[PDB]
């Protein structure tokens, strides 16, 4: 049986009976109550009670109760008033579990003897009514800011109605080691909160409020804090608690469902971790999902275009190297390729492409990917749930699978290959003359452009359905985020679109918004290929002298050799260990993406993010 | 009773049965369902038309129908092939109107009478089925591309099934005439789309692709565009269409939410434009709430804090000149004052504040408004569909009603008498040590996702006015609304997203809330005297600031000089109206605070000097 998931309502934007029945539409079990949604909230406590009962969802726990232990003496009996209140509440709820967070006030009393007075004294109050004290440290408490110090006051208590609480970020933020967990009783935790967030050298509390995610979203080791959890025999509820709101907007159905999401992604990463560290868990109780596929790069972008803008973007394509391969044999569909590069051009109008193209002008509409097994792939992403085409259904006009992702865009699950022959040779015409001009051999990296409050989204869309992994880079800008396919054949650098409101403010007039950013090929002789591409009209930047003098003062390498890459306009990227990028790119095309032509030398694995500010400077200047 | 009020499906984000769902939560009455939902949507048509059946609401509209009229002889029996498959279909949605958009192929032909013949099949096609053709003109179209070619041609084809269809922003874009509506026969007009925008000198095919908005979340003149429409007669489906979008985000409920409550608005809005030019409309159609209250501007700012934050802004405010004016009897509340300022720091735990507190850090937490009219605030605040609560009742601890802000701020409605008097112990002997006089105005740092949503709230609740500002640099445009007569004035800005923090290596992020609060005065010169003296950490502006306005402005004196030695703002109107301004350093990386004088009727913020602020404050670190 799978352990209760369930998530704080203030995760979620929205008024409370929205916040529920998306809760419960995205599967999940329970609910905690946020005191701050009830006291928003026009019903009474017991209608909430009655909301959930219809929803199918129990309230897991009650929250928060703050600054209880180590209060001065002479407020004692007004603090166990205001828990008896509470206490009240719960019952009208239908809940036995309330959240207590540690003391935050600055005259807050900590002897440890003391505080083991009044979480004792709370749990009897508690156990007297038949409800359960649950005590997590924030990680700014005045005396008590840790996990340990919470079961060294819990255990010393010892009265079966008081527990412990974990919250992941609160632990894991103060770097602390969660492998202490395991020596806690499993019954001693009543409950689990799980938090993401990248990490940042900021005040905790800050970092706390403004930058939670969900599981998979950030930089924090998830896994890897659940995992002691689950050594204890700990089989209670998994939680979530992010903080959200009141700004500003947040999508109450696609939050909910991303939450459940990053819960079945924690379990699975969580099970492989017990199995890596030979402390397997029973089966049924994590999430298990087919694993993912392996990756042969990309099989074909498919852009969506109309006949002018079609033939203009064939047009770039040609002088970039590539081949008309053929028409299709009875739609207005292009197909062009250069080396392991297929690309086609979908102009057929009155189609999942046309919709497309209308709804974002020219752009990516799909991407075939190269996958070794086609139905683990789309079994995979069926179990994280999301939508899939079996072929000719829906906007899938291919005879494969497709995948939906967050866009309109679609992900189709190319298995190879036959030889005759493969999916070309049978809805296309092909000139078997064409042959490719250039020597760019295939896609290496393709960078998206994403609206701030999706990325995260997008992030955990590729971590869960397709098991991609993080592949950020510290460089102003320092920090550009990626994500990569386990064997590194798929990469997708992730950047922030422009909002509108800013385009509407700076009275621009020049604004596209979200897609793709670029797309870089590579080549065995970056000089050959600059050649042959400025000279086949092909709009390349041109980089300013003074690149070139940094490089002269930075580098020192063969006089000859430098001037040949500031006449090529060619940049340049060194990592430590001798690798070297040699990689330029062109305008963008009609306003939108770019194409970048990139080669790698002695293993360099980057990049070039040193260049990007040259990169804006130069586009800049048009 | 009133018209048919629907929303077109691309305007929400989600699946199509989110969509539908939150359209009838929303209170609409009818859906244009946009034909690409249908190819995401796993259901059947059917099931679609018995799912609005389920939620009570029609399929008023089926959308869109692409490049038919003009285009090459060769297609056209393949175009009425394509017309035939959706016939097929919007019988199966129970729906019989369907959105025909002018041709935009660059080999259509144009010629006139081609045109006629071919919307004259297209309708008697549609005719045999029981169904109807609606001719919209794009704004981009080859050949049609106005209200007016589009009338000539549904009129010359002369038949019943065949009408006009109109779209505010194809119209108002190209800054079309939309009276001559007038003269179009109210039951040859089958459906109206209402869409709002900001006007921008761009490509209209991206401008209507990006940037539609719900009317009066943009800046075209919506009531003028309804007004001749129902002085034709037409009372059919009154509808929204925006474009989102694709990439995420977009809250499916609010959105809908916010649609409908434009559209109230928008009915209300038309409704005393036909009025104010003497064609009044049968009673009972367009939305008619209560008038808004008249506004003496802001009673008291009501801050969340704890004890040690709250005495430190309080220190803050008593150097700027306010005085102690008492401590509430029972709770951890301090009143301070000014002139008519009244400032709250409120640090009671375990209450409304609290909670803001801990979610926001120093912020504030409500703004209690002087309303000439408690209950008509109270009213046309509900009518609009805003979260009310009685006094002492769930986050309102005050005894007048109060109104949620979006971010769950309040908006108490005070109306003039005593409120001090009653939960605070006043200290008589007070008296501040200012000088200042009265809340000028409060500027609001908002997600750039959200700000839409809050114009809408303070535009149709409130009866705030738009109140913009364009400036030549960056920043060109500001955002600000405005209370009828001005009493309350409400600059809005765009808050940093938290990725962006992220994407850099920032350390102090903190987000959306107050942006600034400015207080106003007789004497800026006097006020800045006495503030240095008293401790508040005013700005020094750099000389080159003042060199800047020796060459923009002519200036006596003299004067430009003592601007300088005072570190004073300054701005100047085309009508000789002044602005004399200062603002102090950011209160724990937070709002800051603003003391200006207004001299000969200058009615702007001095948005010209928002750059040379953000410099001083970044140099100041
Ligand atoms: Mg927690
Ligand atoms: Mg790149
Ligand atoms: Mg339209
Ligand atoms: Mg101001």
């Amino acid at each position: 049986a799978k352990m209760q998931r369930s998530i704080a309502t203030v995760s979620l934007s929205g008024t409370l009976p929205e916040k529920l029945e998306a809760i419960a539409a995205a599967g999940f079990d329970g609910v905690e109550i946020f005191e701050n949604d009830l006291l928003y909230y026009a019903g009474s406590p017991r209608q909430v009670r009655q909301m959930c009962a219809d929803l199918g969802i129990a309230i897991t726990l009650f929250q928060p109760f703050r600054d209880f232990e180590g209060c001065r003496r002479d407020r004692l009996q007004k603090n166990l008033d205001r828990a008896e209140r509470k206490f009240d509440l719960m019952q009208e709820l239908g809940t036995d579990l309330v959240l207590v967070c540690s003391n935050v006030q600055a005259d807050a009393l900590g002897d440890e003897q003391l505080l083991v007075d009044d979480l004792r004294l709370l749990g009897e109050h508690a156990g007297k009514r038949g409800l359960r004290i649950g005590y997590e440290a924030l990680a700014w408490g005045r005396h008590v800011n840790t996990y340990q110090q919470v079961w060294n006051l819990v255990r010393q208590a010892d009265h079966p109605a008081l527990g412990v609480i974990l919250d992941s970020f609160h632990t894991l933020s103060l770097k602390g080691d969660p492998s202490a967990i395991r020596d806690i009783p499993g019954d001693k935790i009543f409950f689990v909160q799980m938090a993401d967030a990248p990490i940042l050298a900021m005040d905790v509390l800050e970092w706390s409020r403004h930058f939670r995610c969900f599981p998979g979203q950030g930089e924090m080791d998830m896994a890897g804090f659940l995992a002691p959890i689950l050594a204890t025999g700990y089989r209670g509820p998994l939680s979530l608690e992010i903080f959200n709101d009141g700004f500003r907007a947040a999508p109450t159905r696609q939050n909910a469902a991303d939450g459940l999401r990053s819960l079945l992604y924690l379990e699975e990463q969580t099970r492989l971790r017990l199995e890596q560290e030979n402390t397997p868990i029973e089966p049924g109780v994590l999430f298990s999902p087919p694993p993912a596929s392996a990756y042969d790069g990309v099989e074909f972008l498919e852009f969506a275009v109309d006949e002018a803008v079609g033939a203009r973007l064939g047009n770039w394509l040609k002088r970039l190297g590539f081949a008309e391969a053929g028409k299709h044999r009875s739609k207005e569909v292009q197909l062009l390729r250069q080396g392991d590069i297929n690309i086609v051009l979908n102009a057929e109008p009155y189609s999942f492409g046309h919709n497309f193209f209308e709804a974002h002008g020219p752009s990516l509409c799909a991407t075939a990917l190269r996958v070794k097994d086609q139905q683990a792939a789309l079994k995979r992403a069926t179990a994280f749930r999301g939508q899939p085409f079996r072929g000719l259904v829906g906007p899938n006009e291919c005879e494969v699978p497709a995948v939906r992702a967050p866009d309109g865009s679609l992900l189709y699950l190319v298995e190879q290959g036959t030889a005759g022959h493969t999916l070309y040779d049978t809805d296309f015409s092909l000139d078997n003359n064409a042959t490719a001009t250039g020597g760019l051999r295939r896609i290496d990296h393709m960078a998206l452009a994403l609206p701030a409050e999706s990325l995260d989204s997008w992030v955990l869309f590729y971590k869960s359905l397709f098991d991609f992994a993080a592949d950020d880079e510290v460089v102003g800008l320092v920090k550009s985020r990626a994500l990569r396919s386990q064997c590194g054949t798929l990469r997708l650098p992730l950047n922030i679109s422009e909002n509108r409101n800013t385009a509407i403010a700076h009275a621009l007039s020049s604004y596209r918004g979200s897609g793709v950013h670029h797309i870089a090929f590579d080549c065995d002789d970056i000089f050959r290929e600059v050649a042959r591409a400025k000279l086949a009209g092909v709009p390349l930047l041109e980089i300013p002298l003074n690149y070139y003098d940094d490089l002269a003062a930075r580098f020192d390498f063969d006089d000859e050799f430098l001037s040949e890459l500031a006449y090529y306009n060619v940049l340049y990227d060194r990592d430590a260990q001798g690798g070297e990028l040699f990689h330029v790119y062109t305008e963008p095309f009609e306003e939108r993406f770019f194409f970048e032509i990139i080669q790698r030398k002695a293993g360099y694995a980057g990049y070039g993010a040193a260049n990007v500010a040259v990169r804006l400077a130069a586009m800049a200047k048009a």
